[PDB]
């Protein structure tokens, strides 16, 4: 498991805030974490929200690739550059839909490393 245990407490405050703002359930998060996602704002806006909280996207859901790479471990760098080559730039009807399209693209491209918190 590439995910470090320190991240969980780090994201806790923003996670609670993002769920409250968007009407997100933990069941929805569990579902996307397992690779199942639909274009429901309560989960897609949650994903945008948490990314934004950690400066991974801007006000139009453009991804900050350098920040993203900075967060991932060494054994994931080339894979990430490859996945971002396929999945960026983001597109969609709004910020939440941009993140929906991104999620699927990434989950489809790297299912074994996918996770959502
Ligand atoms: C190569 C595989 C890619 C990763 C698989 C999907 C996970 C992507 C998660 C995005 C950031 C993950 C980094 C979390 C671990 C970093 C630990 C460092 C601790 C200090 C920083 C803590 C915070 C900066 C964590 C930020 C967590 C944000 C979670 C966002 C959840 C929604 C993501 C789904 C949307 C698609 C992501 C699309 C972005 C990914 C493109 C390229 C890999
Ligand atoms: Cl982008």
């Amino acid at each position: 498991d590439w995910v470090p245990p320190e991240v969980f407490d780090l994201v806790a405050e923003d996670k609670a805030r993002c769920m409250s703002e968007h009407g997100t359930t933990q069941a929805q998060i569990d579902d996307v974490d397992k690779g199942n996602l639909v274009n429901e704002p309560s989960i897609t806006c949650y994903m945008y929200c948490l990314l934004e909280a950690f400066s991974l996207v801007d006000d139009e859901a453009n991804v900050d690739e350098d920040i993203m790479l900075g967060l991932l471990p060494d054994q994931l760098q080339e894979r990430a550059q490859s996945v971002m080559g396929k999945c960026l730039p983001t597109s969609g009807s709004d910020n939440c839909n941009k993140i929906y399209n991104l999620a699927k693209c990434v989950q489809e491209s790297a299912p074994d490393v996918w996770f959502v918190i």
